RNA sequence: AGGAGUUGAAGCUUGGUUCAAAGAACGUAUCAAG
């Protein structure tokens, strides 16, 4: 569950306000897709464990094991602190698990709304209380005054020399100019746009980058068509973005 | 030898016909988009 998407998309306030906003919109669903893909990935599990993810939720179903649980904390304290760096209190992931047992999802003596409902109660119990002590104090201990803000992320660090616009603000404006309907979406441990653990997405069209894919270890693609079933390994990431003419002089 | 008595009376006082028609209905410049 991330919370208040809604006012990260619309945390534009600069001239490039048309693209931002389509930047944002797909940045936060490539986020949640990336998250939930590398927790499968770290349970070394396939992805038909998704139920669904939408804008902002993804639902799961994994095993009820202990290391399970230690794998679980890790990736909540790990995530945790990977948007504690980034967004400072702006973005935040509510991972709750709930137990059932095998009996209890039959549906024979009832009880599926109810596990909705105390998967509800339980993130909203871990949004009401966001951050532990040392996460408050070292958040608060991190400020510091200068002279420069970005405009969009108005935000005083993570700024850029010569020019005046914050890293992912500025990322997602040039990510955003070079994104069309064919284009593939690529992650690794260089890229432009920040992802946890550590690793970017590049999102490079088919150009003289496309040379990647030979040997393409700890390499993930992100895929708006399928063809290739070979050694191409394109998963599909759903996100619509029919675009006429790009300008509105030549539209009109 | 001329005297009187009528000095105008009645009727219609406008009738019908189209009773605002076609045009423009904001254009630009910063803002934005590229």
């Amino acid at each position: 569950d991330m919370s208040g998407v809604q006012n990260f998309i619309y945390n534009i306030s600069g001239s490039k306000a048309l693209k931002s906003l389509r930047a944002r919109s797909f940045y936060l669903d490539m986020l949640l897709e990336y998250i939930s893909d590398n927790l499968l990935e770290k349970l070394e599990l396939s992805r038909a464990n998704i139920l669904y993810v939408g804008g902002g939720h993804a639902y799961l179903l994994l095993a009820n094991t202990n290391k399970t649980k230690a794998i679980l904390s890790d990736f909540e304290h790990d995530l945790k602190t990977w948007f504690l760096d980034k967004f400072k209190i702006d973005l935040y992931v509510a991972m709750a698990y709930t137990e059932v047992s095998a009996n209890d999802l039959m549906n024979h003596n009832g009880h599926y709304r109810d596990i909705y409902r105390r998967l509800s109660q339980k993130t909203s119990a871990k949004k009401a209380n966001r951050y532990t002590a040392e996460e408050i104090l070292n958040l608060n201990h991190q400020g510091t005054e200068n002279a420069r803000e970005c405009r969009e992320c108005k935000r005083s660090d993570l700024l850029i020399e010569e020019d005046d616009i914050c890293e992912i603000c500025d990322s997602l404006q040039k990510v955003s100019r070079d994104l069309t309907r064919e284009n593939i979406f690529v992650i690794a441990n260089e890229g432009v746009l920040d992802m946890p653990f550590g690793k970017k997405m590049s999102a490079l069209s088919y150009s003289q980058a496309d040379k990647l894919k030979k040997s393409n270890a700890e390499v993930q693609i992100y895929a708006k068509n399928i063809s290739e079933i070979g050694q191409n390994l394109m998963t599909r990431i759903d996100m619509g973005d029919y675009t006429y003419r790009s300008d509105f002089h030549e539209m009109l």
